[PDB]
This record gives C-alpha cells, sequence and structure tokens, in this order.
C-alpha cells in the first residue's frame, strides 16, 4: 500500500512479490512481471519472492512455463511459506539460485480437484488430474534428482519440510542465511 | 393422507400391494425391505404388488430393494404408473419375469449412475472407479433381466434415454403394457 | 382437519376423492391408493373425483391418468374453483357423461412447462422429451374433447382461460352443474 | 386445541353443523368448507347451515369453489362475520342465504378489486391483464346480484380498499341483519 | 402438555368441561377462532352457568379481539374475566368486556392500554385510507371502552395516546375490572 | 417422553408439578392450569412444585406466583439444579416451612431485564414500567424472605449466586433437603 | 410408516426379534438400537436377534454403544447387509456372531479410516490426535480379531475408502455367506 | 496490479493483450478496443495475444474471433496454463503458423454449454439455437484445424482434455513454444 | 481496463467510436448519450462508430440512444459484433441507412418486450396496455427501419427469433454483412 | 466512464445529465452543478437533460427550488422516460424550453410513501404525504395551465404520456425533432 | 488515510507501522518495506512499531526472517498491544533496541489452529504444529534468555504481561519513558 506502491518499488529492483494464492490473475501479474522485466532486459536475474499456500494447477503451470522460457534466470526464495503450486514453482527457480528462509515452511502433496455428475464425466476428470499429478512429479522429479516413485510416496499426504528439509529433499539449493 | 383405522398405503398393504412413490433413500428402501419381508412372513406363496412411480435415487437403497425382492419367495409384480427413472427403471425390471407392467402412458428412463468426488487425487481415483464398477453391476443385471447384452445397454444408458410403455415392452424392461380393464 | 376419520376419510367412505392442491408425486400416490381401494370395495359403483388443481407434474398426473382409466368403475369429475394444466387434463379424464364444472370454476389449458441446463445434446434431449409429452398429452385431449389435434395444439400455445360453460363448449366437461 | 369419543372443538361444532371460517382463503382451506358442506348435506338436506366468517380474503378461485357448493348444495347456509371478513371473505359472507346473512354489531367487511401479477412478454402480461380483468367483471355481477346494488356501483365502490361497519355493510346489501346481543 | 385421567385430556380440555376457558397467548384470527368456538359451545352446553374466561395477553389482532368480543356480548352466560399476569392492548380490552361485577384481576396482574398500532404502504389516497381506517378503530376502541369503564370518551382518549401501565388496584380504580382478587 | 401417559401426567397425579424450562407464557399457562386443576381435585392436600428454571418473563410468573398465592392448598417449592431470576422469586413463593432446595441446587437473583425503543418520551414510560416492576418484585422479596427492602435491592444490583445453604440463611428457602 | 393389524411396519418386525439399521449412526439410532436389543433379550435371552444394517455410518462411539450391548446380551446377533454398509455400519456387520454374519449379493461393504475434527491450542490439537488414533487401532484391533485378517492388513485396507462387494466381504472375513435367493 | 503505466497497459504498448479470466461482454468489450487500438497505431505489426482462459461466453468470444480475423495486423495467439472452451477457440484462431502453446500449457475442448425454461416451445427455440451454435462452433474449427466436422463433433462430445504438443497434432497451435 | 493518460475507450472515442457491449440500463444509455452529443459538439460532419455487444436492456434507455442517433447530424455507423439481441438489435437497425454492419459470426435476435405487473387488477390493466403500446411502437419503427410489414415483424418477435449477419441483412436490421 | 469524464466534458458546456433515481445524492450533484454554472455565467442557459424513474419528493424539491431560484435559464431535455419526480422537474424548465425526444416517455402519478406506528403517527404521515401531493399539484398546475382537479384525476394512478401527449399536456413546449 | 500517505512518509524515516492482525498481506508489505529500507541504506537503523493481536505463524516468519536477514538493525517499539506472534516480532528486533510504552500490553500463548479429515490427516496436522509450536519456544528462548521449559510452561495459556514485566521476562530491553 505505502508510497509507486512498495511492490512497484521492487519490480524496478527486478523483484516480483508471490505473496498470495495462485490463481489466473495473479499468474496474470506474475507473468506480465516476467514478461516486462525480460524486455527492460534479457541478461539481468529475476528475484521472485515467494510465500503462497498454492492455488490453481494451470495457473501455476502459467508461470512455470514462463519462468522456463524467457532469457533472464528467476531467482526464487520462500519466506514463510511455500505450499503445494507454491513449492513446485519455488523448485522452479534458476538451479543454484533457489532459496528458502531459515523458518521459511515448504510442503508438498498430491494436487486437489473434484468431480460431479454421469460416471463417464467423473472417469474423465479423475483421468485428468491423475495425468495432471503425472505430469506434475515428472517435472518434481528432474528439478530435485529424486525418483518419481520417491516424490509419489512422499506427496500421498501432507508433507512439511523445513527450510533445512527442502534442500535436503532437493527442492532448494541454500538456505539463506542472516 | 385418507383413513380407511388404517392409512391408505396401509390398507393396501393388507392386499399385499406396497407402494414406491417418491425417491429411493435408505428411508425408502427400508420401509419397502420391511414390507416385503412381512408380507412373506404372512404367505410365503401368494404373489406381491410393487407400484413404481419414482425419479429414481440411491443406487445402493435400490439394491436393498433389489436383493430383497430376489430373496423373498412370493413372486413380486412391479407396475410403473407415471414415471420409472434411473434406479426406479431398474426396480422395474427387477419384476418377477411375466410379471412387469406399465401402464400405456407411463414413462420409462434409463441412464447411467450420477455421483461426485472432492479431494486428493488418489480420492478422485477411488471414487471414479467405484462409480464405474456399480455401472457395471447395474449394466450386467439389467442385461440378465432385459435380453439385451451389456454393450447395447452401455450405449442406451450414456445419456438419458426415455422410452414409452410400448418401448419398455419391446427393450425387455417390462413383460405387458396393462391395457384398460 | 376436522374429526367425524377426518372429513376427507368420511367422504372416501362416500366414494369422493378430494384433488384440491397442486400435483406432485405423493399427491398421485395418494389419488392411484385412493382410486385402486376403491375399485377393489366395488368395482361397481361411481366414483366422485373433485378436482381443484393448479396443475403439477405430468408423470404425476398420468400416474392418475392411466389409473382411471384402467379401473373398472367410472370416475366422475367435478371441478371446482380451478383446473388449469395438468388439473383441466384429469378433469377431462373423468367418464364421458360425467365430466362437470360449477358455474363459475375456471378451466385453463398450456402447453407444458420444464426446464434444460448443461451440455447442447443435454438440451436437446430435454427438448425432444417435452416435445413428446406435449403430443402425447394433445393426442389424448383431442379423442377426449372431440377437438383436432392441430386444434389443441394452437388453444394451447399460450395460457387458455375458459368459464364452466366455454369448458363444455371445447369438450373438456358434459354439463355444467346447476344449483 | 381443546379436545370435547375425543373430538377437537370443531368437530363438534361441526357437528351442530357449524363450519368455522377463520383463516385466510387457500387451495387447503376450500377443501375443507367444501368437504364440510358437502358432509353436512350428506346427514341432511334439510336443516341450515351455519358458517361462520372471520377471513381476511384469499384465493378468489378458492373462494369460488365455497361459493359455488354454497350455492349447489340443497340446504340454506347462513354467513355470520365475526371480527373482519374482507377480499374474498366478504365475497363470501354476501354468498349465505338471503334473509340469513349476518356480521356481529362490531365486525368489520372490506371490500375491493381482485390482486394479481403479471410475468414474462407482453402477450402473457395481455392474456394475465385480460384474466383478471374478467375475473373482477364476474366478481361484481355476482356482488351486484347478492347487493342490489349496481355494476356501475360495485365497479366505483371496490377501485380501493372500502371498510365498512357492520351497519354499513348492512346498509350497502352485503348482509341481512346486524346480530345484536 | 399434561395429561388428565377421567377418557384422556390435555390440561385445557379438562377445564374447558368446568367452563373454564385460557387466553394465554397473543390474538389472533386462529386464537380468536378458538375462543369462539369454545364459547359457542358452552352456551350450547349450558346457556345459564357462568363462563371463566383467563386472560393472560400481550394483545394482538383488533378484529380477532372484537371476534371474541362480540361473541362475548352476544352469548346468554355470563362472561367472567380473570387477568393474571398480563392484559395488554386488546387483551386489556377482553379483560374490561367481562360480566359487570365479575371482571377480576389477581393482586400482581398488569394491565396496559393504549392506542391501537398499524402500518400503511403506497400511493397517498390509500395511506390516507389506511388512516381513516384506523383512527376509526380508535373511536370505535375509545367508545366501547368509555363504557365498559365508565371514564369519559376524553379521558379514554388521553390515557391511551401511550402506553400506560396499571396495577390491578389501579385498574379497579379506573373501572377496568370490578375486583382485585385476594388469596381465599 | 416416555409413557407410563406421558411421565409428567404420571406426577401431576400425585399432585406433582415439573417446572423445568424457562418461564414464558406457554409455561405459565400450563403450570397454572395444573394449580386449578389440582385445587379442584383436592383443596386441602398440598402439591409439590419442582422448580429448574434460568428464568423468564415476569408478567408470565406473577401469573405462577399469584395462583400459588391465591389457591387454597398449600404449594411446596423444591428447587433441583437451578432458580435463577423468575424462577428463584417463584422459589420463596412456595408455602411457609415448605420451601425447600437440594445440596447443590443453585438459586440466582438479580434485578429485571427489558428493553425500550423509540421517542424519549417513550423511552422514559418503558423506564419508569421496569422501575415499578423491579420495585414490586423486591417488595414481595422482603416479605418472602425478611429481608429488608434495600438489602433486597442491593443484593439484585448484579447477577448473585447463592448456594442451598445460602438460600436457607438468605430466607429464599426454609430447608436443604438432605439424602433421606 | 404403515401401520399392521395384530404396529408400525418396524414395531411389527421387532416382535419377530429383527431391527432395522437404516441410517447414519448417531446417538439417538444409537439409543434406539441399543433399547431393542436389551427389550429382545428380557423378552427372550436365548433365540437369535436379527439386525439388518444399510448405514453409510455415523458416530463411532454410537456404534461402539450398539458393538458392546451386541457383545453383551445373551441372545446372537445375526447381521444381514442391505445395500450399503459403510464405516461403522460395515464395523457392526462384522461385529455379528461369527456364522451368522450375512450380506446380500449385491449389497456394499466399504472400509476406511476414522474421521475427526480438532480446534485450538496445539496442546488441544495433540490431545484430540490421540485420542483418534487409539480410536482407529481399537477399531482395527477389534476388526483383525472378527475378520482373521492381520492388524497390519487391516491398517493399509483402511487407509483410503474400501469398496467390497459381497463376495469379496466374505473371502476378507467380514461377512460369514452370501445370503442367496432361498 | 504493479505500476511501471500499469503492468498491462505497458505491454499494450508492444502491442501485447492479456486474456487472462473467464470470457464475458466486458472481457471481449477490452479485447476487441485493444484490438482495433493497435491496428489504428499499426496495421502491419503483428499482435501477440496471450490466452489463459477457463472460456466463457460463446457470442463474447466472437466478438474477439471477428475482430481477429478482420484486422489488418496478424494476431499470434500464445497458451500459457490453459486455454479450455471457447478459449481454446480463440487459440485455434490466431494467424496460420503463429498459433503458440508453452509445454506444459492445457487444451481442453467441449461442447458449448447452455439452459433453457418454460414453455416447450421456448425450450426448443433453446435448443435449436445451441445446436445452430455448435454447428457454427464446429464448422469454424474444421476450418482452423484441418479436422473434419464428425471429428470435431465426436471429440467434443464431453471434456477433452489435451496436452500442448497433442493441441499441435490436432491442430489447435501450430507449434509447442520451447524455452528461448 | 488498460490505459494508453486515457483508457482504451476514451482512446477510441477520440476517433469517434462509442463501444456499447454490455446491458442496456438507464447508467449506460446516460453515457452513449453524452458520448454522442459530445462527438456531434465536436464535429457534425464526421461519421460515428457505435460498436454494438448487448443482450438489450431497457427499453426506455434504448429509446435514449434510439432518438439521439436520430436527432445529432453526424452520421452513426452501427457494427454488430458477438450479439445485438432485444434492444441490441432495435439500436443496431437504427444505425445510418446504407451504414449498418455486422461480423460474419455475429448473431442477431428480436422479440417482443418484456415487463411485469403487480397490485390491483386496474394496476395490471395499466401495465399491460403500456407495455403493449410499447410493442407496437417498437413494431412501427422496426418496419420503417427494416422495410418489413408491421405484422411479420409482429408474428416474427412473438418468440426469440435468431438470425445470422446473412440473415439479418436479408431482413433489413443489416446493411452489410462485414468481411474480411 | 470515458476521458474528465465524459459528464464533466459536457458540464463545460453547462449541460448536466440527469440519468438515475433521483435521492439526494443525485439532488446534492445536481444542485451543486446548478449554482457552480450560475457563478461560471448568470446569463447563458443550462441544459438539464433527463433520463429519470423519479426518486425522492424532497430531493425533486430541492433541484425544483434552485432551477427556479437561479438566473440563467434551465433547459430540459427528456429523454428515454421521465417518470414521477422525473416528469415534475421536466415541467419545471423555463416555460418555451422545456423539450422531449420524439419516442421519449413521459408518465405522472401521485406520491408513494409509508407509514408504521400508532394510530396518531399514521394520522400524521397521512396528512404529511397528502399536503406533498397538493404541493405536487398547485405546482404542477402553474407550470402546465391544467386546472388543480384534472391534475389530480390524471395522476390518480399511472399515468403514461408520449412526447407529443406530453408537450398537448403542458409538461413541455416542444417535441424536439431530428434536425 | 491522511495525505504520500503518512505511512510512506514515515517510511521515508525508515519508521515501519504494523498495525494490524498480521496475515500474509501484512507480512508481505512489511517484509517489502524492510528490504526496500536496506536497498536504501544497509546502515541506519530501521523502526518497526508494532500494535498487533497476532496471526499467521508463516506470515509472522516471513517477517522474522527478514528482520533477521538484512544488515540494518530493527528496532522494535510496542505501542498498545504485542499478543501472539506480535510479541514474537517485538523480541525479534535487535538486543538492546527492544522497547514498549509505559502501558503497552504483552501477551504470549502456544499457536493456534485446526485439522480436519482421517486421523492420519489429524496426527500429520498435529505433528507439524507440535513442531511449529517447538521452533517458536526456542527461538523465543534464545532471544529472551528463558528456558526452553519455563517457555512451555509461560506459554500454555494466554499470558499477559505488562511493559515493565515484559523487560523482566527479556521480551524487550527498556520501558521507553516520557521525553
Amino acid at each position: 500500500i505505502p508510497t509507486y506502491d512498495i511492490y512497484s518499488r521492487l519490480l524496478k529492483d527486478r523483484i516480483i512479490m508471490l505473496g498470495s494464492q495462485i490463481d489466473d490473475n495473479v499468474a496474470n501479474s506474475i507473468v506480465s512481471q516476467l514478461l516486462f522485466l525480460q524486455a527492460q532486459d534479457s541478461e539481468k536475474d529475476i528475484y521472485l519472492y515467494i510465500n503462497s499456500p498454492g492455488g490453481s494447477v494451470t495457473a501455476g503451470f502459467a508461470i512455470y512455463d514462463t519462468i522456463q522460457h524467457i532469457k533472464p534466470d528467476v531467482q526464487t526464495i520462500c519466506i514463510g511459506m511455500a505450499a503445494s503450486m507454491g513449492s513446485f514453482l519455488l523448485a522452479a527457480g534458476a538451479k543454484g539460485k533457489r532459496f528458502a528462509l531459515p523458518n521459511a515452511e515448504v510442503m508438498i502433496h498430491q494436487p486437489l480437484g473434484g468431480a460431479q455428475g454421469q460416471a463417464t464425466e467423473i472417469e474423465i476428470a479423475a483421468n485428468h488430474i491423475l495425468k495432471t499429478r503425472e505430469k506434475l512429479n515428472r517435472i518434481l522429479s528432474e528439478r530435485t534428482g529424486q525418483s518419481i516413485e520417491k516424490i509419489q510416496q512422499d506427496t500421498d499426504r501432507d508433507n512439511f519440510l523445513t527450510a533445512a528439509e527442502a534442500k535436503e529433499y532437493g527442492l532448494i539449493d541454500e538456505v539463506m542465511e542472516p
């Protein structure tokens, strides 16, 4: 809120604040800031702070694919909480530049959804969310180094990790020390 | 509502007539099952008459009625008046062979089961496998009671399929269209 | 409500059935049960069906209609106040020569009402169903009034209100019950 | 509520050929009143029937169900207004046997034109507006026959809410006598 | 609620056998319908013995109250009125409607009198019609109240302009009741 | 709920009345009717009124109070669990010497509650009325407990919770009913 | 609803020692079932009781009120699953007298982990978690004893919603026989 | 939210339009206005339409579709995250050869949704209208993807989820945009 | 939403383009009429371009736009994108003859006006007469703007009548289907 | 909405847009614009466009009295609809300078209100709304040339007028034809 | 509200106002202001006023770690109330630079939460909040000098402390007396 606003002040330094649930509106803003920062400079790093409980998988992949597509490296810094799609985006930062503060929290679990209607419709919705989890686990495996079956068992239920445990798992590269 | 002391439905139950005239839930199934068991204890040989005017409802509650019909000794005649849809048409086809009826302007509708699921991907998969297996159980039995192939029933229940009384007889869901006496 | 049995059970003893509400499945179950009970009591004596109804479910009304046509006793229909939509259909369903309306009773006919939501294919199925239901209703109305099917179709396109006298002219009833 | 076999107070009055109309007029109320009228005629077509009226009015068609039944049955129906007879209630008050329409000294009688609603296309609103206009003319026509007032005066006096004392109601022709203690 | 052995009664039906009617709620058309029926029933059973109407009511519909009022005045038996707890608005009106000399209140019963309440919505003519009706309704109420209490019409008007709470003793002084029923 | 009649009608046959709810017009209408019926049955034998009430309408409670004072039979009052507000007032209304409370029963006294809305004169009328109602309640409470009016006034200024033993010393009851 | 000459339909069946459990299990339902069991034992402490079960489950403590009453009374209680016996309902199905536990051919049996909630301070959440974990262990231990399956197999088979046919329920040990048309 | 202009107006300055919400009349009004404006500034330079949409109004989508087909500049479509229903229709509406999706974007096609209530005649009119709308949608989709109408009809009978690679084989896009 | 400082609509208004992309109520009519009066004050000669994507709305609000279009000196071109239904199709037909357009997949729907009435019989009669005159006024003008007879307009508007852009030109509601 | 906003741009040309219900907030804004336009120039006319279903009578009189008080002539132009208090303000323009577009609608009726509480309070409220109606009819008579009795009978119910009928009635002076 | 706004003007003097519950939006703003002030000058002190009832633990740890990470000293000044995570952030200021006004209140207690679903899910949520409490108590022990067992005992229930008691406890360093 304070006055640019404080977030526009940080965007001038190539800092993007992801501090809410991930929906289409939030992803639209994040993607727009990433494309804008690349147009200003395709070389300088981008810093993405993440304090998010997660949200839409497709909105998160809109942010994910934009991070992977642009030329600048995107650093991810977890403050407070990165859960579900938020922890997925935390692990999506440039390798070697994924961070979490010492008391930040990281949670991974399988995606949530719903289905209602005829049996055939329920089957279509189930197949889709199973394919979405399979896509999420495959990418999570390549960016953390863990096996796919390891990701599958560790995300079957809510799995809370400290910043240090997230580094052990491969979700981040360094615990950003004071 | 009216009194005969009996209410009109208890008076008809004295004549071994059971009225199914609502959605099928656990409470309705309990009453129907209880009435079927009671009538068998009264006389295990005389026929039972099950009138059906139902838009359907719970599949498991409908199977409680189905299995009780198949288990008891008396033949259960089914008579469709107005509407037999979904589980209601399934119970209509469940009557004693040769004793399944529909009135000339009664309507019969068949379709695939309805349900819902929410939560983790694993939970949605479990619910989807269950409702898919429930549909296979319904189609297998429907195949046994109508003579149609399982693949034909699968195709005919993909969407809401409305049949007249005569079409229901052609399909094998009922045996006779009761003509005015 | 009053006790004599309640007033309706007392009239049922005289083979009188009161239809005085919207027609839904519960009402149809009671009417059908009372009709079947009266035939089992005596398959010869007439039954008297009073009708004061704004209509309701078409399938529930056909449960009553088909039961009237099936049982052996003649079913007289007497319209008091209002017989609209499925209510006027049941009024015309009484035994020919024994369908009545009181002088100030109102009879209304119109096409069926319904709804559809979802995919285009589902809307098509629902549209075909209600169109087939209307054709079935108009065909029966044609046989019981003597009017042509196209005449029934045109006269039910919108709400069509009839006096008791106009209902006799149309063929929906046979006689206006005079005092 | 009170109990007087076991009857409620209204069933006890019904044995004396007294019917209590003490609520708004809907299809359910009209069902009860009409059934009581038919019942009292079957028991005895000669003795008078006494209809007490305390009603704010209600459905016009439900009120005509009571009206036509009153006119059709053989016994005379006396109408006695207690408290209030408004709208369709005052119509039924005037429907009693001529010479046997009463109101208690502090009872109130209110007459006005019928109320309704319309929604949709212009043709649908025209149809609904036409229907309620025919209904008012039917009500005023009969009210003209039952009171001796002209149709034009009834139209003018019912354009809005018209409250009448018992004495004014007798002067107008809605009742025949003010029942004094 | 309770049942009394005899057939089977509820407590109010048992009291009705002794010609006792309990008015213990708001006055609406249903309550008035019940009271009137009990009064007519008791007169048919015996046209000479007194009827006892206990009143604990906050008031209610004025026209429903007059349905009870006119039936009291019309039947032959005397109707004694006994206020317990509260007789407010139409309730105090019906309390004053009992047979002269047979209107009572218990020592700590409360009596409240005020002008009638109502509402009006719509066009100016419609509000004028409703205003005239409730103004004439008050004059009718005040006219009868003057006749049954002995107070002048102008005094009734002034004493009912606002909520006027009276003790049982003050209600006897006012003329709303005849006697304060003391512990026998 | 259970049938023997229901359990309350069966106790009414033994002249026992159960007050186990908040006091409104319906409850008072029932209690008063039961009292009059029991007096008609026998004007000599005692009546037993069990009281487990959080209080309620003051006018409804006075309908019960005045009926108790008016009838010929003595009305014994027995507090089980809780007698608060108008309920403790009815507890103190029992026959002198025949007012009881069980050892762990609770008695609470406080000043009456109400509301007022509208013009200043209308608020003045409602305030005078509730002030006159409290003075009436405190006056009677003084006569039935022996405490002074000034003492009742301050002891009801706020919620005042009393044990069964304190209620007997205060004069609200005569005896703490010990296990027999 | 219907009335019978000689009752409502359920009271008439109760004279033949038949109890109908056809709703969710809460304290009111368990209160009624327990009362009917005690009444039938007082009528005759020897003859069998027939408990029909069509229930999606409900309160665990309410179900244990029914369970312990079954185990406590002298008569054998036969259980018949019609339609569906899920959660606490499938537990009570397995609670019938050994050899007298049945399911109709198309009846469904579902087993899963108990459900609950907790709100407040960390200690309050810890107390609630420990309690629901002991409750699950109590259910699984008893389920193991009445089916013959090992406890670890019960634990894995109840981790998620597990639907069984009548035939699979007999194979599992939850019932003894699939009741075929006589 | 952030200010640079706001982030979206700055991208519009580079001829970039953001469709990242449900499609209604207001969103279509905005997209159409931006398209006409970018053509007025320069009728030659390409326009880039990013699509992250669950779909929405069919008529609102056709307002966007017809404007794309009408203006002189080529409109490139880039699907990020999700293009479902009318959103996937607009994705296929880009200039041939310039329709893209990111590797993990999802594309969903299905038949249009609607409702109808009232008289049988009114339900018939609404059913015929939505059936005609589907036929119009399938014909255009056939022209833009190369699939037959019968194939479009069968593949949209229910929700049909496609990966970015599957969408390119289907003809909805031309290339899967790989990282630069 | 986007900024050009102008919003996207003010920038288009600078080029004499007015965007109608919502239901027609008094608020929208105020904006459109104000933009029409403003553009005439700017230049009474140059054409005005009114884009229409509207499901209809208030008839009197639409006549505020209609009469202002007919009154001002500049020609007002109407371009239907997506949907022109009810009062929206009325305003589409209200453009300068020869300059009324629709995009190829835009939809046009005509029907009779909708309304409601509640209260006394006389009040319902007043509302019925009023909406009947409004329909005749609409049909009279519609006949003049399309060349169809009023009896044909009456029968073609009895129910929802959906027209493609090409059918709308055949009917006389537009002059040209704007091709790419 | 469009960019000043479009109404402020018209306000510089002494054009005021009344296109909503008349409440205190709207009347406050209109009054402020009228006072502002007089301060800038007390001689040139002011143009008040009216598209309103009516609203508060006191809010409408705040606009009415300000129009009558300021020195510049206030022209009134009805577009779409001027109902109830809106048609009252339409008739309040400078004589000779009150207009309506050809298809604009004008509706007149009696004022609406409510009353609740004691009989005395209802009497006060009825007397007040009756005085408000006569005040409205008296002014309407002065501005239209119609008699007070004619206004009373013509406003007893909703009375809808075309633009031509409104000029005939005296509510406006000219039907503004397409120049 | 007053006009920069008053908070941006104070931010220009390196003053940050925390005067609400701590949720993600608040934490995001505080963290951004902290990073902004460090970029402005990594040496000059920062002043964090705290009047907060607490809130999200993860949101509070976002503020906590950012305070600990940046180079400038962050002074904390409690005005009114610092409860729950608010008292945690108060104790998080630079040693020697934690203050409370004389009538300010400090409250400490154990974390609050909820859990719903299967027993395993409830076990996971219980284990997580128990780890969160131990993490909070460990750091609180590190910043106050009290033992872990004492912190656990003193946070079992709501524990209200005066400003003087808070300094006694080690949560703050000085009670700021009026200058």
